[PDB]
């Protein structure tokens, strides 16, 4: 029926001659994982390739696609293909190898291949946590130059195609679409690449609830002292003390669960203003105790609610606010 | 007696002409292992498949079926079978592949593997720690499409079968039945799916002890602060910042554990709640020593319990106690 | 000298005639790991197989056994044995396969294999940590049923032994033996298992400076308060918040490390006992600062130590001790 | 030149005869890590083998050795080594399998593996983090008994190199030997072990920073209350029971990393030490407080520096040195 | 074509002559990861062969490469690289092995692999968070002495080049560029290594804010207490306390993240002088309490701002600043 015997497979098709053309679809069947301090996503994938071969024609009066068991595979030439700039890759197995062959009378043969890849994105954090980052997939042949293979997208932009089960808990997946471009090695030629690119978007939910509002409670906790009579030290200074130290915890907390970035990031600029809010008000307190102790001395030797409580009062929310106002203007 | 030299086993039985008929019968040795954050299940099964192909017939004169080595195997045709949606899936090896084949004089072949499968189930938190979840395994073919290939459960409901062993430690496991489906793929055609269904549901215990407990001690603990001489600040203070920040500690604590989901879930509800009330009692304090000392500054220009702590003592239980009886009737 | 090329072994010896008998011999290397949460063993063992195979007779004048490479085993029948109830298993391959192969004269051969196996094991922790568990391997046929192949201790309670060195930091490994028992399967027939059973006992030590200890001592440094004038509210008060706590971080703690039950341990038991008397000690403390400021204010309208701490200081040692001495004659 | 097709290598050189000599020369690269927890190390080494076998003779005129490519290895016979008392282990394969094959025209054959061997290692941890311990590497035939094969040092004590790069950022290597004892298996025969023997050390450095300052700083800590006034009871009260706590939090730190050994190590010595100190300072300071009421109330109803402080202040710190120094006398 | 069949490719050409000339060419795709723990780095890279064997020789008329499908490598001799110093590497393999094989008319030999390597590096912390690393990859012959194979770089300085996308989160890498030199084995001969370097600079802004920052807040949180009155031992003794155990928390946190070295780190350093002046804080304040008790009991039994804070307030700043002047001077 194939005459596999009668030929050797060890060269491509049209082995001296013109370059072969190949085909490919792409499939996304899921989005696994993605990984801020690894840098990294992990994407499962049907890998669909066409191409021509003369030496798998049989007879036949139908003209109709006939399915091989895939053992046939290592028996046949196969297109060489693999994905760029990624950290591992496997193809299923169970209960057997998951490879698809389907050869046509005229020799037209269809390849499919299920795998999951895990490649590198590099993701900018200076605006976590709302920030918007996108990551790609390429896909290049190994040992063939444009010279003997041609790649290219079965059918353009309708080549890619997408589960409808696709979906992370923190971000949002959107626009997938593929793109095609050259590479060159210095010392084996030149390629041709595909690509799949898509965007994500992060839910700021959680992070709100995680840094956000506890740090805007630790500043307001330190507001009650200024309502507190300026008699009571012992009350007055452990509150203060106690909200700077927990303040401090926070920021250790957030950026505990991060990659150690060099730059800054938007939650380190609110977390450290809070924490200057929380200081100043401790300094301040001790700016009150200094000025009674020296009127006591003072009136002894010569023998309320102190001002700087009183602006305070009205001063510290009103600065808050604002900055409030100008961060979430700024950062949205 | 076989005379497998003399046929090639390329082709499927019935090639060019009508579908061969597949049946399956699958047996659940185990669950291993469920996976909140990855969401997904590991199961242990036998999967059996029945079909008959005429170039196994053999003469003889019992009409039993007689047991071969299973090396035989990989020099006949077998069945492409894979599971659907898999993340990763192999074949038991020790001490030899766990592989069986039997064939009958007439023809009849039953072969069975021994495989374990991880395989996605999508989860909904919405009501986490009360929640009940539904997974699915799903045994499609690979290479065949119905036309050339009819994949059915061989006794229908009877077909699957489960050890009495299947136990997990957090999970209560029923309702196990099988149901067909078809699907379609764009560029290759129509398939037949089979499906094995179950239901799981959560033990509460676990959380409670976890959770629940300690959210209501705490709340419990701030409300001794009502039966405390109010002259005594820096008694009182320090009760309230502690409890407010225990709080906070068991939230993070209770989040860590879950899927970075977008979503609320019913033990938020509850925990945010007990640290409202927590952070209303250090105000309500504060609001007490204030009244206090404008009446002391009052007093002295002109020249017992306060009501806030004694309405406060009946508010806040039956507020809390209120809010436990609602909770509880809607999630039961 | 054995002519393998001149027979088929894709057929058991005796095939369509009465069963083959298997001896098996099996040595315990070592127990290399126990999880609790994932209720599971790994056992290193030497399998050792007994049949005789006319097919492999040949001539010889000392009747003595010769041993030959080991890849003769994949030319000729070898018995099909699985470990059943596993999660994973291999065979060591350094520097080659540990696969023995000795054949005697008259056809009887020896097989022995080195493998790596993990098996579950289902353990009730309602005693932990003063539990005793029991756990088992189990060894049966694959392909063959009893029909086709006998399975059977080579030399019955003799057939297992046992290295000196089976050693765990945790247990106490007693009582190795072994046991027969039928399996049936409803589509297959009956399989003959053979059983390898073992007992495992926990060392209290480490429990109890984990837990025990540090939970007593917590108990005891809330009866310091008992013996601190009643005058002092800012020194009394937070002692018995700090040690009510400290007691919920360490049941937090403990709960951690253990699988998610849905039943009590005895831990459990003690751990809350303890909190309970934490717990009560600020409630005291809480009554007799109420009463103190009662009697100060009717003394002002009209116009030594308080009777509580006086009896608490004997109630709450003696119930502790009490409790313990019942706890320790129940548990033991 | 090998006549390779020509000679059936299922059979050991001399089969049915004396016993063939193997000698045996080991290279250590590395020492890749060690597990307290696992009780295991990991090693690089590179294993030769040395035997002489006339099937691989052929003619030459140099008497030189000759290299083959290493494909052959699985054509010709090959001594059974492996690694006893080993968890897992492999052949590096990159770029391909690491062997050598040389042979010389008298049939002497050199044979050379790079393996990496992770084996267990039995370790006491009764003088931790003082303590010294010893481990070993055994090598042994699997296949054949000391009547087929006779298994040597080829150099004796010469036979064993390390390079210059073995080291480990908290032990310090020493002394490798090699020694050779006999085993005995009931149901197979005796072999011969051959044995890799090395001693480790640990550096005191870590461990004092991590857990012996720390201890005696909270210890140190504690001897501040004995020169504040005795009249500030919420400022000593606090103090001591906070050290305590943080004893308590040291101890459970320095336990956790360590496997859950039933016996004590000098560390857990040295911390309940400390931490029975920092308890009887705030017991004396409790002691103190009570005697204070007590003489007030009597010279009431009748109507400094108490000396409990004034020699606490000298016992104290004398003793703790006396127990330094017996402690480091002792554990040097 | 290439008449494969018609030689036997176990022997390297030349066998038995002179050595035969390899050359290497090396891109460099990706660093992955470093581990200062495991003292490691993971590097991707193209490994190309170059050499001649009349063997392949084929008749042709363009003088041209021709590419075959890779399965041919196995069929004839390939040269035998291997990676020095490595604990793990491996060949890709998807959706082939990716293997290149180009044959010229004249029997010009190119080979290219890609493989990902894990090799060990030692790392000297003793600058650490400021230091400088350097690493290398190692690659050598295993089977053939430089008697058999020689090796050399194809291009010198110019055969490394490296991807524009090789980047690290944490290192900045530079200086890439190779080396050849001589190694030697006293069992086996002479071998010719080659050699890829690099060195790593690290990012200090991660470390200021995760250890010397909070350090610093903390020194600088202990000298409030130099300005609030010293009639105030409630407030001003927890202070210091709790300063102290925070430094100490700060500690153990740095160090854990660490490997277990033997030596002194900067950042121990600098949180060892901050630690000691928190404690120097705490003693100051008792030095001053007990002095103030003595003055009155003196005052009654013969019946302002003490100049220990008033020294104090400026020594400790000045002390403070000196060090961190010294320190980045010193470290830069
Ligand atoms: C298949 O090819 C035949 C001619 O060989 C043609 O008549 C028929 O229409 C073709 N069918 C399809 C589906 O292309
Ligand atoms: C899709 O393809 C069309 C036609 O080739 C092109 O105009 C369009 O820009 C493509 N879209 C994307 C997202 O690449
Ligand atoms: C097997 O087939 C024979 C006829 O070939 C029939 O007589 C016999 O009853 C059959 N046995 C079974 C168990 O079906
Ligand atoms: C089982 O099969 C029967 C008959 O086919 C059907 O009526 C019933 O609904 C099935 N049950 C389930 C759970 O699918
Ligand atoms: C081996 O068999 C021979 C007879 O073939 C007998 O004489 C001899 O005693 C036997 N030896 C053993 C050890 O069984
Ligand atoms: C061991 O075997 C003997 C005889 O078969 C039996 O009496 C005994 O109960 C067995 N012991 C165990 C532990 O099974
Ligand atoms: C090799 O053997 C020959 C004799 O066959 C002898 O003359 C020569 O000295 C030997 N060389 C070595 C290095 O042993
Ligand atoms: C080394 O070998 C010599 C001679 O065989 C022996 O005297 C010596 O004790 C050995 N050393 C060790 C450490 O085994
Ligand atoms: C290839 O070799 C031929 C001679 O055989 C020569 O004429 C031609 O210039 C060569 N081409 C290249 C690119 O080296
Ligand atoms: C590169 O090679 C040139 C010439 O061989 C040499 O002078 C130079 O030192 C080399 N550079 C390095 C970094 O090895
Ligand atoms: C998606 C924005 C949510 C904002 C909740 C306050
Ligand atoms: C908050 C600063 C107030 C200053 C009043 C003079
Ligand atoms: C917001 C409070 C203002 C008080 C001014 C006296
Ligand atoms: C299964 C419900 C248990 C409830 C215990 C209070
Ligand atoms: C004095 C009783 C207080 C109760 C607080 C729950
Ligand atoms: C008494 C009201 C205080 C409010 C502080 C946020
Ligand atoms: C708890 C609020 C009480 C208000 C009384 C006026
Ligand atoms: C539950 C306590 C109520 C007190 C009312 C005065
Ligand atoms: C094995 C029992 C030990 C008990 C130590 C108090
Ligand atoms: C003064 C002795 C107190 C004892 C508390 C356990
Ligand atoms: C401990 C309770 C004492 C009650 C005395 C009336
Ligand atoms: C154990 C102390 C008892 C005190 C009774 C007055
Ligand atoms: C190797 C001993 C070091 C001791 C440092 C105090
Ligand atoms: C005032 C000196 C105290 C010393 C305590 C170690
Ligand atoms: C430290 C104990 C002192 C006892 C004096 C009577
Ligand atoms: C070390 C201080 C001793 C004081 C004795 C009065
Ligand atoms: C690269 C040096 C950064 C310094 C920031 C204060
Ligand atoms: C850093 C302490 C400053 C205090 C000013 C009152
Ligand atoms: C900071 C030390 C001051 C000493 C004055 C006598
Ligand atoms: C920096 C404050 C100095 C105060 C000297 C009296
Ligand atoms: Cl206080």
């Amino acid at each position: 029926l194939l005459r596999i015997d009668d030929h050797d497979f060890s060269m491509r098709p049209g082995f001296g001659g013109p370059a072969i053309p190949v085909g490919v679809d792409v499939q996304v069947e899921s989005l696994d994982s993605i990984s801020e301090v690894d840098m990294d996503f992990t994407m499962t994938l049907y890998l669909r390739h066409y191409w021509k071969d003369e030496r798998l024609s049989f007879p036949s009066t139908n003209n109709l696609s006939m399915t091989f068991d895939g053992r046939l595979v290592k028996k046949i030439w196969v297109p060489d293909m693999f994905f760029v700039h990624s950290k591992r890759s496997f193809i299923h197995d169970t209960t057997t190898d998951n490879v698809m062959l389907r050869v046509q009378p005229d020799g037209k043969v269809l390849y499919s291949l299920r795998v999951t890849v895990t490649a590198m994105c590099n993701m900018d954090f200076s605006r976590f946590p709302l920030d918007t980052q996108t990551c790609s997939l390429e896909i290049e042949s190994y040992a063939y130059t444009e010279d003997d293979l041609m790649l290219y997208w079965k059918k353009g932009n309708d080549s890619l195609k997408t589960d409808e089960r696709i979906s992370l808990s923190q971000f949002l997946i959107q626009e997938f679409h593929t793109t095609t471009k050259l590479a060159f090695y210095s010392s084996t030629g030149w390629y041709n690449r595909l690509y799949i690119n898509f965007t994500l978007r992060r839910h700021i939910f959680f992070f709100l609830l995680q840094t956000y509002f506890p740090a805007t409670l630790m500043v307001m906790l330190s507001w009650v002292s200024f309502w507190i009579d300026r008699r009571a030290v012992p009350a007055r200074v452990p509150l203060g003390i106690t909200t700077v130290l927990t303040m401090s915890t926070i920021i250790t907390g957030v950026n505990a669960s991060m990659p150690r970035v060099s730059y800054i990031k938007a939650v380190d600029i609110y977390l450290w203003v809070s924490f200057v809010f929380v200081f100043l008000s401790v300094l301040e307190y001790a700016a009150v105790n200094y000025l009674t102790t020296v009127q006591e001395r003072k009136e002894q030797k010569l023998r309320d609610t102190h001002a700087i409580d009183k602006y305070s009062r009205i001063i510290f929310p009103a600065a808050y606010i604002l900055f409030n106002l100008i961060y979430w203007s700024i950062f949205s």
